[PDB]
C-alpha cells in the first residue's frame, strides 16, 4: 500500500571499468617509518579533496579494497575440482574470456584433494555474471566446478 501505481524506469547502460590494480600487504615486523604516511588528521587539507578526488587511483586507492571490495568479494567465483597441475594464471586468463579478472588467489591442497583451488574477483557484475554462467567445461584437460562466490550472512 501507500504507492499509487508502480511505473517503469529505463536504466542507462554504463561502460565496464577495464582496470586491474591493488596493493598487497606483507605481514612483518614494523620498521621506523621515515617517510610520511596516508593518515588523515586534523588539518586544513580537507579542501585538497578537489585534487585528491582525481588521484583516488593512487592516493585513495586503498579505499577501494575496503569499500569497493564489498562489491568485488560478492562478484567473484569459486573454482573447485581443479587440475592438480594447474596454474593461477591459466585459470584467471581462461575465465577472462567470459569476465575480466582483477584479483585471483590460488591454494595448493596437500590433504589429498585436487589442487589448484582458486577464486577470481572483479568489480563489474556483468563480468562475473558471464563467468558464473559459462566457466566449468574444460581446464588443463580436466573438469572443474565453478560456483558464484556471493559471500553474505545466512539470512
Amino acid at each position: 500500500m501507500g504507492s499509487s501505481h508502480h511505473h517503469h524506469h529505463h536504466s542507462s547502460g554504463l561502460v565496464p571499468r577495464g582496470s586491474h590494480m591493488g596493493s598487497d600487504l606483507e605481514d612483518m615486523k614494523k620498521r621506523l617509518k621515515e617517510i610520511e604516511e596516508e593518515a588523515g588528521a586534523l588539518r586544513e587539507m580537507q579542501a585538497k579533496v578537489e585534487k585528491e578526488m582525481g588521484a583516488v587511483q593512487d592516493s585513495s586507492s586503498t579505499s577501494a579494497t575496503q569499500a569497493e571490495k564489498e562489491e568485488v568479494d560478492s562478484r567473484s567465483i569459486y573454482v573447485g575440482n581443479v587440475d592438480y597441475a594447474c596454474t593461477p594464471e591459466e585459470v584467471q586468463q581462461h575465465f577472462q574470456s567470459c569476465g575480466t579478472v582483477n584479483r585471483v588467489t590460488i591454494l595448493t591442497d596437500k590433504f589429498g584433494q585436487p589442487k589448484g583451488f582458486a577464486y577470481v574477483e572483479f568489480v563489474e557484475i556483468d563480468a562475473v555474471q558471464n563467468a558464473l554462467l559459462l566457466n566449468e567445461t574444460e581446464l588443463h584437460g580436466r573438469q572443474l566446478k565453478v560456483s558464484a562466490k556471493r559471500t553474505n550472512i545466512p539470512g
